[PDB]
């Protein structure tokens, strides 16, 4: 809290976001991530101490920080569809559960509170969002876990909603650590609304975070993509190359262009379409496969890129590096 966690220099190459893709990715890649991600959400704390599956992969946060012991932890919070009611206080026995069991790990975590803060099918209020930002921040401090837990507020950065709207959901610079975005689609809209994010990071004085990224769209085993964002329809051969040219690249060119803010990424490594949110006839959009390991050229490329200096990766001085 209040910048503690925020690294000096370098960009924390986390992974995400269910357990098994985690650990598919640990495996494949012969790699410990500096990072684990994965959800909870507030109202039923559904994956903190046991599995939840709702179809977009398995959660359970005690079997992941048992896992990546000496990981930095990446976790989203939802507020299904109840922000009203959680700033409210009807959920303040599970605030203060989950901040004291993210606390126990000893480690660094990344809670984005509420993530995609400006999605509009979250269902969020601009004042439930406010209040429960204030809220948070200093129940952390009134708990004594300042030193363990970095507050990021993550937004949805979708070009199907207008810009220029972020200003009524910032809950102000005291009560936040990080702004957070999401990169999936943005050549849909010519990176608008992930350069609109990064610039209101920039202006505030925040580090920002990619916190959920993937090449949206693309299947990297079979090698296709689909303009189809619904159903994933006429779907086009690429090649590798391709691949990583069309998706990869400007990723990576993104965190360099935005270099004076970006501090952290979580890339989502996972066989989107075997999971049955994310599944055919795609009832809730057309995802793909993201796994760098079903790919011989992008999981060379993959592991060439992160391997380079400005990147922070797993190592006996991984938490010290992080302000732990
Ligand atoms: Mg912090």
């Amino acid at each position: 809290l209040d910048g503690v966690l925020v690294p000096e220099s370098g960009i924390l190459v986390s992974v995400g976001q269910d357990v098994d893709s985690v650990n598919d990715y640990a495996s494949a890649l012969g790699t410990i991530p500096a990072g684990v991600t994965n959800y909870v959400g507030i109202v039923n704390l559904d994956g903190l101490n046991s599995d939840a599956d709702a179809g977009a992969g398995r959660n359970n946060i005690a079997e992941l920080a048992n896992a990546y012991p000496t990981s930095a932890l990446v976790v989203g919070v939802s507020m299904n569809g109840e922000v009203d009611a959680v700033a409210s206080g009807r959920y303040n026995a599970n605030i203060d559960t989950l901040l004291n069991t993210l606390a126990g790990y000893d480690r660094p975590v990344y809670l984005r509170w509420a993530y995609e803060v400006d999605g509009p099918w979250n269902g969020h209020s601009p004042s439930g969002i406010v209040t429960s930002f204030q809220y948070v921040h200093d129940r952390i401090i009134a708990l004594g876990h300042q030193a363990k837990i970095s507050l990021v507020w993550q937004v949805a950065s979708y070009c199907p909603t207008p810009g220029g709207q972020l200003d009524q959901w910032w809950p102000g610079s005291e009560y936040v650590d990080w702004v957070g975005l999401s990169y999936f689609a943005p050549q849909d809209c010519n990176w608008d609304r992930v350069n609109e994010a990064a610039q209101f990071a920039r202006s505030k004085g925040k580090p920002l975070f990619l916190n959920e990224s993937t090449p949206q769209r693309y299947q990297v085993a079979d090698l296709t993509y689909s303009a189809d964002p619904a159903k994933g329809t006429n779907r086009q051969s690429k090649t590798s190359q391709q691949l990583w040219d069309e998706w990869f690249a400007p990723y990576f060119q993104f965190m360099s262009d935005n270099s004076d803010i970006v501090k952290g990424f979580t890339y989502i490594n996972a066989d989107w379409d075997s999971q049955w949110r994310w599944a055919a006839p795609y009832n809730e959009g057309y995802w793909g496969d993201s796994r760098v390991q079903a790919n011989a050229l992008i999981k060379s490329n993959w592991q060439q890129e992160i391997a380079k200096g400005q990147y922070i990766n797993h190592s006996e001085t991984l938490f010290e590096t992080l302000g732990y």
